[PDB]
């Protein structure tokens, strides 16, 4: 009941992947397919115009911001653009709760990225209007988790079922300390059927606490297991039985063609983006390489979390 | 309300708008009507789309993130577009070109063009190039029309009996900070008294307001006949300054600390202005006053500029296509 | 006015546009005689909405303020949008990343991108690794598209007879200044090339037209047989470089300023171009003479844009759709 979801998101501000809940990521979801369908038949996608929208980027993050700018855009809506600044020389010398108290009343919603996780949070208290989060220091990147698992629900719906007999197997590879994109989709993932490779050198292994999120996610909807959390050292270990790779940012963790020849056939990689080394040109041409459909699906997702949270109204549907 | 708002539209159509001078009392009105039907209109979360079709070029040649925003705002809320030269100091821009070539020749692209630059110079050389309306959105000389017109329209909310040039209603500000300096001060002081108002400058000695200012208000309550010897007074300190005033005024930079200890002794209906940011000039605590209103000020902004876009450059004026709730 | 619009779309439709070159002769008539109808509808201030619901990226890797203007303008006031990635250079931008990565990515987002960076090689990058199409708004070889077709464009509102290859009516052009670094005269000579024009290059010995340039004039103007022994020549100085000329295009950069008295042994039609921004090669005297329409000029790239995006991006069609 795409209506009475509406009715709950409506002003909601989403700084965490924890402020969507079940039917939430239900309703994104669903919604995030129509701006699909619709913008890859090259039909009219205007359907959030008349707000204005500011977005407040505080560290360059061209991609993040580029990719609500345009779902801001193709939706029919509007932007203003404060970019190019670190976090001092805007906030000359004000609070932030005053420059959010203020901003906020010329703007529907205001889209933030700081790499202070206190200012986000002090943004959400001033402001009179919501707020998506579009990544900060702890870590928290919503609208990234919400893509990551738009990706993965394509290609193995299944996760949605909660069935005990379909089970999704994950492999995270690389800096798991350090890669937030992980944390955040673990904690998402864990929600779900879902089993863990965690991949990684001794030294940027995946933090305790998030590895009792995950514990805790699967224990209380009974999917924990001893099999249900695995760390490895290397690849060929690690890639075994795993319908998803998903690599990290940053060696001995490079994917190749000769290193995904003992995957499963129906196996799609993943990647936050942007690739340095991790994954060499030549798997771009292989069909299990995904990353660059996962970057395009972001303008779907954000077109459907800001439709789902900002319209005051008539539906997307095929 | 009470006037025609076609006619008055005539006459400020194309209008380039430097100064608070440049706008006379019929263009006031018209600001102050049309200012409150945005905002009746936003806060009932109406279709706010009374100028579509225009392109407009912002241009901040300074840092001034809020004034930018908040004109951003008022163009795309008003339906139009806007293209956005910022970040950059006054040579940067101007590589090496004359400010005139680069405004006769911007000036051919878009509708109008909002100007932010320390350089009073340059501000008027691009109305002497420009084939297009100019907004001054602020200069070096402090001529910034649209802080002085919102200031002017949140007063009015308050106390709207300033507009009535009444002998026995008389409006009394206290100007509170630096008034050497502050120029929000000066062309806001400038506009209040054309009207029957009596000021109050708080201020320590070396930031006292500057006499050149002192002889405008004079020139301008004594053409009204509204001026004796208690319409400008000058205090040292609060708890005199404070008085008697309808409206208190902080400025930018101590000894001026508002704080609600020193609000007590204030009337129960007096209002409290900052054009922003504070910095400790205002404490915390003074926000939940109800005599606070220097964030509703900051708010007004965005309806005063939509208002004077509005009517300087609808070109599809008829008296039914105007803003009316 | 003479040619179908709907076919010349179909084969412009999803374009780039990086050269010069890459603009044939139909294509070249559609753009001119769609600049026009922006013209008009522009200075009769009527509606010029042709091309709503597209979302352009404006991908600008150098300070290059007017450009960037003049296409965002172009975009906002066919009714289009437009994001913005500006005052950056060519390495905070690709913070670490390939320029195929980020434009294979950024490409999925927007309807079409426009595209200034001072490295040639990163344009050619973006135009293969893009799904969408690119318009180059100037880079390091000079290549400039928009720029020549304005030139093009403001020159034949004069001399119209340019469009016609008619043995005898034959345009002559003067390019005066820095040749070596006005690369705004290469292309444009380029272009000029390929209909019936003779070329005063007008410089100082160092700052002479370079040999590639002269070559492909040479090549453009034998093709059409109009090539002869006067088609090119060389001037140390303005009198005789300015004598018969129907056009004096001036360089951005002393010996080759233009005044008032250098102008009064030219021809009663010349009109006077300049790239911009002039820094003194032009005396400010000199704008209020006739002959001038370096302004002109510059507000006619806007005319051009909108016309060029316009025929690239508008799916699709129609007859009855056309500014007109």
């Amino acid at each position: 009941d795409l209506d009475k979801i509406m009715t709950k998101m409506k002003n909601k501000s989403v700084i965490n992947i924890d402020d969507v809940d079940d039917e939430e990521l239900l309703a994104i979801l669903y919604t995030s397919k129509q701006f699909e369908k619709i913008l890859k038949n090259n039909e009219d996608s205007k359907y959030l115009e008349n707000k204005v929208f500011c977005s407040v980027f505080l560290e360059p993050s061209t991609r993040t911001r580029c990719s609500f700018d345009a779902a801001i855009l193709k939706l029919g809506s509007k932007v203003l653009n404060i970019t190019d600044m670190n976090s001092t020389s805007f906030y000359k010398g004000e609070t932030v709760e005053d420059a959010f108290k203020i901003l906020s009343t010329y703007v529907d919603g205001i889209i933030y990225r700081d790499p202070s996780k206190k200012n986000v949070d002090i943004a959400v208290s001033s402001s009179s209007k919501p707020i998506i989060n579009a990544g900060n220091g702890t870590g928290e990147h919503p609208t990234q988790s919400l893509l990551d698992f738009y990706t993965i629900h394509n290609y193995f719906p299944f996760i949605l079922d909660r069935n005990i007999n379909k089970k999704l197997n994950i492999a995270f590879v690389g800096d798991l300390k350090n890669g937030r994109t992980v944390h955040s989709l673990s904690k998402l993932l864990s929600r779900y059927n879902v089993s863990f490779n965690f991949v990684s050198c001794k030294s940027l292994n995946i933090p305790k606490d998030i590895v009792n999120t995950i514990t805790y996610n699967l224990k209380k909807n009974n999917f924990y297991s001893d099999d249900s959390i695995k760390y490895f050292d290397n690849l060929e270990e690690g890639l075994e039985d795993v319908h998803i790779i998903y690599m990290t940012r940053i060696n001995a963790f490079i994917l190749s063609n000769k290193t995904l020849e003992n995957t499963r056939d129906d196996t799609k990689i993943l990647h936050p983006l942007p690739r340095v080394n991790e994954i060499k040109v030549e798997v771009d041409s292989n069909p299990k390489s995904v990353y660059f459909t996962q970057a395009e699906n972001g303008l779907y997702v954000r077109m459907a979390l800001l439709y789902l949270i900002f319209s005051s109204t008539s539906h997307p549907q095929f």
